[PDB]
Formats: C-alpha cells, structure tokens, sequence
RNA sequence: UAUGUGAUGGAACCUCUCCGGAUAAUUCUAUCUCUUCUG
C-alpha cells in the first residue's frame, strides 16, 4: 500500500470535548460540539 | 482513537442593574511614686 503524510498546523487555539462514556454518545452534550 | 456515497456548531457578547459613601475642631494642667520600725 501507499502512505501519504499529512500536517495540520493550528495558528491560535481549538475547542476539545471531554470524554463521554459508550453508552452515552448520543446525549445532547456529543451531538453538540461533534 | 475514528469507519467511508451526506458534519452551515465561525451556528450563540457572560450579558443586564448599583455615587467607595457616612461621622470626627491636630487639639492640651495636676502630680507621680510604697514600705517606715518600737521612737
């Protein structure tokens, strides 16, 4: 197979969720923010 | 650490309301100090 690398460079900041449990990643709060 | 024919989340102002305020002459006279030995 072929590899093609790729870089991504953020300049300023980015928004991160927080962990959710597996039954739990249809809630409000992972729909929102996905 | 995703799973793939489908992600406007850049898709949302911690915004709004509240006298560091009130009262006071930089003025002025009565003592202080305890053990003395027969008196």
């Amino acid at each position: 197979q072929h590899i093609i690398p790729l870089t991504i460079t953020f300049l300023e900041s980015f928004r991160v969720i927080e962990w959710h449990k597996s039954s739990d990643r249809n809630s409000l709060r992972f729909l929102r923010g996905y």
